[PDB]
């Protein structure tokens, strides 16, 4: 199970770790990966993920697409988890970067309650522009399930602990 966690709430937990890591560490039911609505793992945790899996997230995201066209910005859709986890959640959060309605984020984060426990980075930070203290507090008050929240970057953890 998961080790080294600060409790932030009830249901939700945080640790300073590469989301990569923690998930070939931990093998977890669901990893949520911070998708596009393309399913286009080119960078941020998205691109770390697909390498993690030699590509095949990336190829099974083009043969899902290929059948159901796009997710919605707030959607998302259950995949393989491949050498990390049973499933992968691929969940769009709202990208700032593309002018895209930060409200977005709480629906994106809704996706995370039909899962018991999921390991998760946090949605629209990083490369998808939003604030993340912002996007700790909607993951607060809309996640009820249990998420472990893997942050990067020491000092990003250190100001969000520190500002919770």
């Amino acid at each position: 199970s998961f080790s080294g966690y600060l409790k932030l709430t009830d249901n939700v937990y945080i640790k300073n770790a590469d989301i990569v890591e923690e998930a070939k560490k931990v093998k977890p039911t669901v990893v949520v990966n911070a998708a596009n609505v393309y399913l286009k793992h080119g960078g941020g945790v998205a691109g770390a993920l697909n390498k993690a899996t030699n590509n095949a997230m990336q190829v099974e995201s083009d043969d899902y697409i290929a059948t159901n066209g796009p997710l919605k910005v707030g959607g998302s859709c259950v995949l393989s988890g491949h050498n990390l986890a049973k499933h992968c959640l691929h969940v769009v959060g709202p990208n700032v970067n593309k002018g895209e309605d930060i409200q977005l984020l709480k629906s994106a984060y809704e996706n995370f309650n039909q899962h018991e426990v999921l390991l998760a980075p946090l949605l629209s930070a990083g490369i998808f522009g939003a604030d993340p203290i912002h996007s700790l507090r909607v993951c607060v008050d809309t996640v009820r399930t249990n998420v472990y929240l893997a942050v990067f970057d020491k000092n990003l953890y250190d100001k969000l602990v520190s500002s919770f």
